């Protein structure tokens, strides 16, 4: 059964919601972005309507194979009309193809559906800027003022200057950086880019990767091991037994590993400036947690909430508990009053 937050009133319309079998009524499936948690039931044997980004269309039609037929890509920034109905596809500065949409109802009610998203301070000067919203279907990921983290790009300044430093004093050190799913791309580039190599990942990463409509992405990465030193693995060989393992099969061209891995919020945020962060070590082997997220801080959220001043707003992460949707409602009160609106 589709919940409600997944649905949008006087439409056809429904958001992320493919693990539900036939919905009711659905005339177009819309789909934000390719996580898993938000693509699961997508499969070559859908044969209704699916909307979305360029990007997310080259993963749907490459890797989960959905026949073409089905596939309806839209533009950015661009007022379309679907099933009757004006939408808009705006980015979500999330991970690549993700995007926000704008549904302006035929009673005049205007509509906003975050997907996933981090809010930033660009987002009040996209299209948003023209019109009034009524309703707001919000990623609430991170509501809760303990949630801090830094920004994108000092995460990226703290990766560069220590992978450079430790292969600087060690020419035969090998960087790892694990991966799961799209996003977070900029990691593994930017260190590639300070070392002077092209990035090495598995035939099926490579394969993802050459979806996403990155500029000059045959000069940034490869499937040949053996000529880059930084390597993508899957996020659950980094620890030290799977990283002992993986320097073994280097046959001897290394003899350090340093490591990433890109989580999003962790308990020690509280403690610990990113220029501060150390690593766990063991041995010739050292792994970095670093906080590159692509969801809002709670910062963020309340900027772009107090900004766009919704009448409502539906969220749609943490809402399964009680004292989850008690503590996420209070905070939009809070913002409310602040505000004004
Ligand atoms: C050069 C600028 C500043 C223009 C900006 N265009 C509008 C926009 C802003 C934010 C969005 O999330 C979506 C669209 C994108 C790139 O950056
Ligand atoms: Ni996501």
């Amino acid at each position: 059964t589709c919940p409600f937050y997944k649905k949008i009133p006087g439409t056809g319309f429904t958001v992320d919601a493919f693990q539900y079998g036939v919905v009711e009524g659905c005339t177009a499936y819309f789909l934000t972005h390719f996580h898993s948690d938000h693509y699961a039931g997508l499969s070559k044997h859908f044969t209704f309507p699916v909307y979305c980004s360029e990007i997310t269309g080259n993963l749907l039609k490459n890797k989960l194979h959905v026949q073409e037929q089905y596939i309806h890509p839209l533009p950015l920034d661009t007022e379309c009309i679907v099933n009757g109905v004006k939408v808009v596809l705006l980015d979500a500065n999330h991970c690549p193809g993700a995007v926000m949409i704008l549904f302006y109802l035929p009673n005049g009610t205007v509509i906003l559906h975050t997907g996933d998203f981090r809010a930033d301070p660009s987002m009040e000067r996209s299209l948003l800027a023209d019109q009034k919203v009524h309703m707001l279907y919000l990623d609430t990921t991170y509501c809760s003022p303990e949630y801090t983290f830094p920004s994108q790009q000092e995460v990226i300044r703290f990766a560069i200057n220590t992978a450079f430093e430790a292969v600087t004093l060690n020419p035969h050190a090998l960087v790892v950086c694990g991966t799961y799913s799209i996003g977070k791309e900029k990691v593994f580039l930017a260190i590639a880019d300070v070392l002077g190599s092209k990035v090495g990942m598995s035939q099926e990463k490579y394969k993802t990767l050459q979806c996403l409509n990155i500029p000059e992405i045959n000069s940034l990465i490869t499937t040949d091991m053996c000529s880059s030193l930084v390597h993508l693995l899957p996020m659950m060989q980094i620890n030290f037994k799977g990283l002992q393992s993986h320097l073994k099969k280097c046959g001897g061209k290394y003899n350090q590993i340093l490591a990433f891995r890109p989580t999003g919020w962790t308990h020690s945020n509280k403690f610990t400036r990113i220029a501060d962060v150390i690593p766990q070590t063991k041995g010739n082997i050292s792994i970095y947690g670093i906080p590159y997220s692509e969801h809002s801080s709670y910062l963020e959220m309340k900027r772009f909430v107090q900004w766009l001043k919704p009448q409502k707003i539906i969220p749609t992460v943490n809402v399964g508990t009680w004292k989850s949707r008690s503590t996420m409602e209070k905070y939009f009160r809070e913002w409310k009053l602040e505000a004004g609106y």
